[PDB]
């Protein structure tokens, strides 16, 4: 039914510090991607909705997210932005499977839990 903020942080944090604990893969998902310094001018004509680890740490933090979905939408849109824009051989691209092949792992069993 209605799930409290501190409810949703507490069984959902674990899974986002999962990816952070990624090392070196992490990285290049810690702060919103900045096309100027990346030298990417195109980049916000073909991502229209950005996301990256500090924007959804920051939203499990003050309970932004009702339900645990709406979580799981916002890393699956920050995995699916990267695949999208980054070329399939690139480095950030490989990061981004790997970090969400560990999410899958870690959202599973939490959203059996939850529900």
């Amino acid at each position: 039914k209605i799930f409290k903020p501190e409810e949703l942080r507490q069984a959902l944090m674990p899974t986002l510090e999962a990816l952070y604990r990624q090392d070196p893969e992490s990285w290049p998902f810690r702060q919103p991607v900045d096309p100027q310094l990346l030298g990417i001018p195109d980049y916000f004509d073909i991502v229209k909705n950005p996301m990256d680890l500090s924007t959804i740490k920051r939203k499990l933090d003050t309970g932004q997210y009702q339900e645990p979905w709406q979580y799981v939408d916002d890393v699956w849109l920050m995995f699916n932005n990267a695949w999208l824009y980054n070329r399939k051989t690139s480095r950030v691209y490989k990061f981004c499977s790997k970090l969400a092949e560990v999410f899958e792992q870690e959202i599973d069993p939490v959203m059996q839990s939850l529900g």
